[PDB]
């Protein structure tokens, strides 16, 4: 069926048009939640101590709770207190309110995940839902009736993907040794380089997803693939932020950026700034050997359902920005 989440973090404008937008979210309405009255409206809040909050329906099918909380995260400041950016006070506080007791477990997890990482006192508070009032329709739909509206945060986070860390791992060295080529693992494990112009990717132009040969975990876009003119798969960018790392290269006396994926640590191949200015200058240059590609409508099966409208959508502009 579909499940809700009361999620409060500041302006809940732009809080409301950011989940929104994230797919597997089938509604957000705007309210206050955890007050002292059984209802209010917006210029009682001050008194009735309301937190303005979201209302998020999602579907776990497409979304997870946890997956939904991370979106969350990078839209606020987990440690301030009654303050999101600008805007000072009570109603502006951080918290999760549910309504499953299941759900305190997963929110308390998702916390100190993030607390392990981005250290600090984390000042998001968790209870369970007391009472809520539907914020009046003139701040439903906000920033949608109001396009130039007050929206502290960066609503095109919300396109971005979300890889989870923990569902993809490196199996031991010697199962790697029967599974990979010869060829597969001395790229990924030993730094070797493959030939330019003969190897099974450099020229794909299909809609899909590249992932780690070794591990499974996502690295690449095919919306995000063009044709460098050098005989290597080339991307203008990972899928995301957090699943490439970067480490110096002093090999073949040059200086060199080796790319590595972050869960294998496998050897991708290097990044340069020689890429095309429109896609943002840099040149992903990745092995086929490192790589394992799963075609749109293969996803499904494959165990990469929840990544196919983020191939699409980066399809679609692809598309689009062809046509200037």
């Amino acid at each position: 069926d579909e499940r809700v989440i009361y999620l409060a973090g500041g302006s809940f404008w732009g809080l409301e048009a950011y989940m929104e937008r994230i797919y597997g979210v089938i509604d957000a309405s705007s309210g206050y939640a955890n007050g002292k009255t059984s209802s209010t409206n917006y210029e009682k809040l001050h008194e009735s101590d309301h937190a303005e909050s979201v209302k998020v329906i999602y579907d776990p099918k497409k979304i997870s709770l946890d997956k939904l909380l991370r979106y969350y995260f990078k839209v606020v400041d987990p440690v301030s207190v009654n303050k999101q950016g600008n805007d000072v006070g009570r109603q502006y506080r951080t918290g999760i309110y549910y309504v499953n007791s299941a759900d305190k477990e997963v929110i308390d997890h998702a916390l100190k995940a993030l607390q392990k990482e981005v250290k600090g006192k984390i000042a998001i508070e968790v209870e369970p839902l007391k009472n809520y009032v539907r914020a009046e329709e003139y701040h439903q739909d906000y920033l949608k009736k109001h396009p130039s509206g007050y929206c502290h945060i960066d609503l095109k986070k919300a396109d971005e993907v979300i890889v989870d860390d923990d569902k993809y791992t490196k199996p031991s060295d010697e199962v790697l040794k029967k599974k990979l080529t010869k060829l597969q693992y001395e790229v990924t494990q030993n730094k070797h380089t493959e030939k330019p112009f003969e190897n099974e990717y450099y020229n794909k132009e299909e809609e899909g997803i590249y992932v780690d040969i070794t591990t499974g975990e996502p690295l690449f876009s095919s919306a995000d693939k063009y044709d460098s003119g050098c005989g290597w798969p080339s991307f203008s960018k990972p899928i995301n932020k957090d699943v490439v790392k970067y480490e110096d290269d002093e090999s073949l006396n040059r200086k060199r950026i080796e790319v590595l994926s972050r869960i294998g640590k496998a050897h991708l191949g290097h990044v340069f700034n020689d890429g095309p200015k429109e896609l943002g200058g840099l040149r992903y240059s990745i092995n086929s050997a490192a790589l394992r590609f799963i075609p749109l409508k293969d996803m499904e099966k494959e165990g990469y359902g929840e990544f196919i409208p983020y191939i699409k959508k980066g399809e679609l502009k692809k598309y689009i920005n062809d046509k200037k």
